[PDB]
């Protein structure tokens, strides 16, 4: 059982490394954004007396 | 059935791993930038009354 000791070692020595990838999430906002408006303007005569 | 259920275990085990790539980014700079420099290498001699 030496021998299954040392060959356990040694197949777990190899098993390493594992692997596995990444289904990450990005959080943190701090984007306040303004207002705006739809421009209106008439094509107009003014006058005041 | 047996068979057939030791093997999904086993191919499950086996076949499973993700390869997502999702990244985002979000690094925010800021600086100053005041009222800029008016001026420029100019000697002159000057002098009051």
């Amino acid at each position: 059982l030496r021998k299954i000791r040392a060959a356990q070692n040694i197949s777990k020595t190899i098993a390493t490394s594992q692997n596995r990838i990444y289904l990450t999430a990005d959080n943190l906002v701090l984007n306040l954004q303004d207002e705006s408006f739809t421009r209106g303007s008439d094509s107009l005569i003014k006058g005041k007396k």
